[PDB]
């Protein structure tokens, strides 16, 4: 048999923007639901830019790009940045620093990096492109580097507008309201040390799923709505289909996460719904349940118990609705909500 | 999947005859094997009768028949009793009470009820008909009410003679129960999904009768190989019953068959069985009925195979019973205690 032991429970709350505050800009990271809707959350890439020479750059290679947080193929990331910078047609030489460019899965998120950089430059010098030109440039960079970012248009819109009002659903408007969902649920990204941080997204957006997601969000407003047609329920229905998909072979970790969450959902009223993804599990809990240590431990134990390979850690990130990309100032620095997380250290050992 | 949980294990042993110790008579209930042989067991219908008026009854409706145990279509049962009583040509008015008229399947057993009543009257007034006439009256009642009682003649013989010596096999013919009894515990197993009311669907035959007769006689040899003993033949019959082409078995019979075949292969104590509409007749090694561990395993296997959730499984230990008789303070202890064990279970769908 196997014995699952909790070797640590470490909760944290931090306000990263206060630490880094030349111009500073932020662009929110996103998470997706039913492969067709995107939510900007309270995690963001920050870009600090300082003009070091008031003259025309010899080329985009002249700018100093600081310690880019280490990640897989970070040299490719530099190439992408150099190309984007080239298209911005800068008239000064800059020193640029990037902070927190990794998303919830720990994967580099190119879109918020480029948008934060754009916002930084927009406030640094004149003659910087508008939003429409920005989208054209971003599409060019994505195509040139063959980046695999499903529903890039919705991701870009979510990054520019944020989700304190809407969830960005693929065009058919097509968006749904987030107010009521937020009042009733805690959105949590759960990940084990076995979930990959490097992967090619395998998503299956569709107009059918887009409509379901939109209606679910809009139905959160009616207190009388049957739970089986609310967001958590549709996330779960989508998750069940994802692991039974004919044109998708799910990861072992996705399969095991599905079994664990299905059990948890049926046993705990606080676990309302979820959807497994390649980088982790997006879970909907009753409001404030994220702060219930007993529940968190039970979720971690269930996941560790079902995973066929021994898990050593399970992280839980509480995701609040995030604002749209913007320049950061002393005046607006508190528009950012602290980021809450809890990580459990685990030991799953074969025993007599 | 599903989770099977045992919520209770309740054993009991009772001596019902002592409770009613006018005239009191008893007639044994029976169980059948291979649809062709009948065994009188240690469960019996009891009839208490007292004359309330020393005069010719105005009609059979005059007798007071106390609250008959509640059962399906009990008014029909009353009609049968009234007709039987009419044929007995009684010369006094009686108050009659019936006790334990339901068989192992929970089904009303007309034959023991009528024979116990006859024995009661035989000891109450002069001129009551003899055994030969009784059989004629019973045949008339069974025909008039179109009762569906397979092998009625063998059932009647078993009720009158008991099985402390023989198993009553359809005429061609009986076998001896002596050897079988020393080596096995006969147990009737039933779940809450087995019907208590049903039309018996049995297939008696001379081929099955001969197999049964020889098996009982072969029990005598301690060298005789099991494949030709009673438990083995019961099992062979059961396998064919669920495979029959002129019988569509019940869902509970099919699921019971699967469970018992698995149990029989894994446990040496489970020697043979036969599924029936009202339950499962199982042959266990002598005294194995008192093995709590085995009993629980049998219950769990049945619950695991049943497609619908079972909530209880009962086990009745059946000893060989004596023939119908008047009960007296002198023979009241000739009845062996009735042993039973019931398990409460929960079979729940789970993630």
């Amino acid at each position: 048999e196997r014995r699952v032991k909790i070797l640590g429970i470490d909760r944290s709350e931090n306000s990263p923007v206060l630490t880094y505050m030349s111009k500073l800009a932020a662009a929110p990271h996103t998470v997706h639901m039913m492969d067709s809707g995107f939510l900007a959350i309270n995690r963001q890439c920050l870009v600090k830019g300082k003009a070091i020479l008031a003259r025309e750059p010899k080329s985009s290679n002249e700018h100093m790009i600081d310690d880019l947080p280490k990640h897989a193929h970070d040299q490719h990331t530099l190439s992408i940045l150099r190309d984007f910078i080239d298209q911005l047609k800068l008239h000064n030489v800059y020193e640029i620093n990037f902070y927190d460019p990794l998303d919830s899965s720990g994967k580099l998120a190119v879109i918020p990096m480029l948008i934060a950089l754009w916002k930084c430059m927009l406030a640094s010098e004149t003659d910087i492109c508008d939003q429409e030109v920005l989208k054209s440039i971003m599409n060019s960079v994505i195509a040139k580097f063959e980046l695999q970012i499903p529903c890039k248009n919705a991701v870009i819109d979510a990054t520019l507008s944020g989700s304190r009002e809407e969830v960005h659903i693929i065009a058919e408007n097509s968006n749904g309201t987030t107010e009521h969902f937020n009042k009733k649920h805690d959105l949590v990204f759960v990940k084990t040390d076995l979930h990959p941080e490097d992967f090619t997204p395998q998503m299956f957006p569709s107009q059918a799923k887009a409509k379901l997601l939109r209606d679910a969000f809009n139905n959160e407003e009616d207190e009388d709505t049957f739970p089986d047609i609310l967001v958590p329920a549709y996330m779960t229905a989508h998750s069940k289909n994802r692991v039974r998909q004919e044109d998708y072979t799910c990861l072992e970790v996705e399969f095991d996460s599905q079994v664990a969450l299905e059990k948890l959902m049926n046993e705990h009223e606080q676990v309302e719904g979820f959807e497994v993804q390649q980088g982790g599990i997006l879970v909907a809990l009753k409001k404030d349940s994220f702060f219930d240590d007993e529940l968190i431990e039970k979720i971690a134990i269930a996941i560790a118990t079902e995973s066929r390979q021994s898990v050593s850690s399970v992280s839980f990130d509480l995701l609040k609705l995030g604002p749209g990309a913007s320049l950061v100032t002393l005046a607006n620095s508190r528009r950012f909500e602290p980021e809450c997380r809890v990580v459990l250290q685990i030991e799953v050992k074969p025993v007599s």
